[PDB]
């Protein structure tokens, strides 16, 4: 209950939002029925619309118009953003030549330039250039600031959980806004789009940036519009309070318009009727930045345009139906659409079976526009999993399609010719970055980054602190004019032993075998072992390890390796292949051969006996045999600390990868570096297991079952130098492989690995930071390259997709 009869007299679009039952005044009174009577009135004035004309200039003023064109309207604060154009003589800030903004010029009192963001819901990245003819104020702030050609955002490629993504940089699976539907069982509560659970606070986790502004003392304007609120006063809202005193002003600010997003539902990405609404986006730009121009502030502030998500073409009739696939449709809940969640109907169900559903859902139909996920089997890029809100069973849907439960959902509910919600690769979910302003650069194109990033950066453009969160800190420094964040690099925790000889052959009962059999070039053997090819096979220094463990550094003719007594295989394998290597195959006599490494006691060993044993594992090699250097080199790729454990299904898709696809990949670089490991997440939180989480060993052994295999791939980016020799930038792609026993995610795995196996690999591909969170490793620490550049190639994300 509000007593909705005190008054907004003064108060209109107040800052502090008062507590009930007295009555509110603030943008967010509408969405809780609490607006004081003479709100509307008062704060939503429309009289003589939003623009200035030749006959009203200079009027007297008169309380009750929108906006006003009086003499006083530049003190008050409050002229329609048009004012000294029609008035003046003044130009439209867009018909301005730009000039470089070096500094920030700002009027007397302002203690920092002020932030504002400008996010408009839909916005897929192809319109600057496809609308580029009609938006000519955005076309302005984009040529003539910082601009990516577009910036991915998460997934799902949904409004709530990418705005609150850009608040707090943190993945969804993080913040707790998982979509825009979510049952969360240990409330036993529901959030929808429409309702009032979804401004109860136990939802938003996290902290987002208008919280780390006021707990730092930074004031900040409100974020939430109500719906109902014209764009031009939200826009005449922020210019209003712009002009507060000193002590009371914000320094960052947010607008938001649901368009092109509303229009594209209804038309798709590029109908025509898709026109208007991209005129009119601009408009409003055209309408701040005129108005920031009247008060001398459009070389002060800084301008944010960014998007949430793109836009696809998705119609009714593409819609699979899982009462095509199920027989016990009316015993699941699906969240449906673009993309698919599933959970039992009812908890009281003890005859719901995840596994017979994911069954009756894989590889069923020749063209099947969805594929279903356990959770933890979702490609690791995707971050969906660590959340009790995000169900077990997962579908993802083929962009251009829907996922539906029962026809009768889809017609009892063809309206749309537009939808989003796609996996965050996907061309058309991409969306829109630029910033204009004294703390971006001028004229400067950069390449896409993820949208996670962006709240370290308004934190830095506020001089304040991030609270934790999953961007990488420094990875868009080159972005910014100034208020660079200068990281380091973090402390290495464990230092690594280096073991020499120790151990006579016969000391090692493991159950191996192998067929193995000159003074000049026995010393050469002897200086492989003590690192003298390091130099060429460890490019970018070792990697660092950032916990506390037992590791040995291991030297070889071909290949190096980090190898954990505790898990009892390499952490890391660091490997070159040049252009010119060549393949070669596994000898017959050396097909089972492993061989004990006398560096390495028996005890922080594998055994062969306990693959043996195995009957569902077998084992592959993380520096691959096929790239041996020579005959004898040959002999130490099957040294049983290169071995790792490996389900015979896995080694179809490694011994591929191995064979074939690291030599092309060496072809076409010029060259590559390779780093491979093991990773273990038993419990899908993104991050490193420690021993005890580990949930799965080798049958009758203390051999730990690895989740995912990585590969990190680098070469020159300069393809002209060879990976080896290489004086600038770097190029890198990288991969977390799902180490499952069964090729099921791939439908045409019957088929030669050269028809499935790479498309698997695209689907996995993994920034150097994913494979970072997973091993508590720390890549590139000796180059020749500034931190910051380092860290924006950590963060690199090879898609695959064309342009
Ligand atoms: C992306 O960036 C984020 C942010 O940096 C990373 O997330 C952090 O990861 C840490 C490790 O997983 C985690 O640290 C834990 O903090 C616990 C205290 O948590 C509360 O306080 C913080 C701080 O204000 C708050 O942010 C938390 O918010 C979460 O939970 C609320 C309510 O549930 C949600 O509203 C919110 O959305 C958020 O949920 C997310 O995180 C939780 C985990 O905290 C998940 O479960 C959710 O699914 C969701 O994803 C909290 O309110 C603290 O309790 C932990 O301490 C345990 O472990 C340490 C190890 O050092 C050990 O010393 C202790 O023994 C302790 O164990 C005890 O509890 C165990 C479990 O019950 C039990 O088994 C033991 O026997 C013990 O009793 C831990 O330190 C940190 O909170 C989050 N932060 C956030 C915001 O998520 C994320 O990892 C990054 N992702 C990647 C891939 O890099
Ligand atoms: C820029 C920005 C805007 C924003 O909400 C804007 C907004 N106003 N009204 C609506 C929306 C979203 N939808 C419903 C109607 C949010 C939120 C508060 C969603 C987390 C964060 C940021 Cl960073
Ligand atoms: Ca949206
Ligand atoms: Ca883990
Ligand atoms: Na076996
Ligand atoms: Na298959
Ligand atoms: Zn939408």
């Amino acid at each position: 209950w509000t007593a909705t009869s005190g008054s907004c007299k003064g108060r209109c679009f107040e800052l502090q939002e008062v507590g009930p039952p007295d009555c509110r005044c603030d943008n967010l009174c509408k969405s809780y029925s609490s607006c004081c009577h003479d709100f509307d009135e008062l704060c939503l004035k429309t009289a003589r619309g939003w623009e200035c004309t030749k006959d009203r200039c200079g009027e007297v003023r008169n309380e009750e118009n929108a906006c006003h064109c009086s003499e006083d309207c530049l003190s008050r604060g409050d002229c329609c953003t048009n004012y000294q154009v029609v008035c003046k003589g003044e130009s439209h800030w867009v018909d301005d030549d730009c000039e470089e903004i070096k500094v920030p010029e700002c009027p007397a009192g302002f203690v920092r330039p002020p932030l504002i963001i400008f996010s408009v819901d839909g916005f897929r990245a192809s319109y600057m250039k496809k609308g580029s003819k009609v938006m000519p104020n955005i076309e302005k702030l984009r040529s003539c600031g910082t601009h990516a050609p577009y910036m991915r955002p998460v997934y799902p490629t949904k409004t709530f959980p990418n705005l609150y993504t850009l608040a707090t940089g943190l993945y969804p699976e993080s913040h707790g806004i998982v979509g825009n539907s979510m049952y969360d069982p240990v409330f036993d509560a529901s959030f929808h789009l429409r309702g009032r659970e979804k401004f109860n606070h136990r939802w938003w986790g996290g902290q987002p940036l208008w919280i780390t502004a006021t707990k730092q003392g930074v004031r900040a304007g409100t974020f939430f519009w109500s719906v109902s609120i014209p764009h031009e006063r939200r826009i005449l809202t922020i210019l209003q309070w712009l002009s507060l005193p000193d002590n009371e002003r914000p320094s960052v600010y947010a607008f938001y318009s649901e368009q092109p997003d509303f229009s594209g539902h209804k038309y798709g990405p590029f109908g025509p009727e898709m026109t208007n609404p991209l005129r009119e986006i601009d408009k409003t730009v055209g309408q701040l930045m005129d108005g920031l121009k009247q008060l001398r502030l459009h070389r002060c502030v800084n301008v944010i345009f960014v998007g949430d998500h793109g836009m696809e073409d998705v119609t009714c009739d593409r819609t699979e139906f899982l009462s095509n696939y199920l027989t016990n449709v009316d015993d699941i809940t699906l969240v449906p659409g673009t993309l698919g969640r599933i959970r039992a109907k009812s908890i009281n169900n003890s005859k719901y079976d995840p596994k017979t559903i994911i069954a009756a859902l894989t590889c069923k139909k020749p063209d099947q526009h969805f594929k279903p996920y356990m959770k933890q089997h979702l490609p690791k890029r995707l971050h969906y999993a660590n959340n009790r809100r995000i169900e077990d069973i997962h579908l993802l849907v083929d962009r251009r399609w829907h996922v539906a439960r029962k026809p009768l959902d889809v017609y009892k509910k063809c309206f749309f010719q537009g939808d989003h919600g796609f996996d965050n690769k996907v061309n058309s979910m991409q969306t829109v970055f630029v910033g204009y302003g004294p703390t971006f650069k001028y004229r400067t194109k950069v390449p896409p980054f993820e949208n996670i990033e962006l709240y370290n950066v308004m934190c830095d453009l506020l001089g304040l602190k991030p609270a934790p969160n999953n961007g990488t800190h420094g990875s868009l420094n080159h972005l910014l004019r100034t208020n660079t964040f200068r990281p380091t690099m973090p402390d290495e925790v464990s230092r690594p032993n280096y073991p020499g000889i120790m151990y006579l052959q016969s000391e090692f009962d493991l159950g191996c075998t192998c067929d193995d059999k000159n003074k000049l070039e026995e010393l050469n053997k002897r200086l492989h072992t003590k690192g003298s090819t390091k130099e060429r096979h460890l490019l970018y220094g070792r990697p660092a390890v950032l916990y506390r463990t037992s590791y040995d550094i291991l030297y070889h003719t071909d290949f190096e390796s980090g190898y954990s007594e505790i898990f009892l295989m390499p952490l890391w394998t660091s490997y070159t292949i040049s252009k010119q290597a060549e393949v070669s195959s596994i000898p017959e006599h050396l097909t089972n051969c492993v061989r004990p490494d006398v560096r390495v006691s028996p005890g922080f060993s594998q055994n062969c006996l306990a693959y043996k044993n195995d009957k569902q594992m077998s084992y592959g090699f993380l520096f691959p045999p096929y790239l041996s250097s020579s005959p004898e080199a040959k002999y130490d790729a099957f040294l049983v600390t290169n071995m790792v454990p490996m389900y015979p299904a896995f080694k179809r898709v490694w011994a591929y990868f191995q064979r074939v696809l690291v030599k092309k990949y060496a072809s076409e670089r010029n060259g590559v570096n390779v780093i491979s490991g093991p990773i273990f997440d038993y419990n899908y939180d993104g991050l490193r297991d420690t021993e005890d989480e580990i949930k799965q060993y080798v049958e009758g052994s203390s051999i730990p079952v690895p989740t995912h295999y990585y590969s990190i791939i680098t070469s020159c980016l300069d393809f002209t130098q060879p990976a080896d020799k290489c004086d600038g930038p770097l190029s890198v792609s990288s991969f977390i492989l799902p180490h499952r026993p069964d090729n099921d995610e791939s439908c045409n795995s019957s088929e030669d690995e050269s028809k499935w196996v790479e498309e698997l690999m695209k689907m996995h591909t993994a920034r150097v930071r994913d494979i970072e969170h997973l091993t508590g490793l720390d890549f590139y620490r000796k180059t020749s390259r500034s931190y910051s550049e380092i860290l924006t190639l950590k963060t690199y994300l090879h898609t695959y997709e064309s342009e």
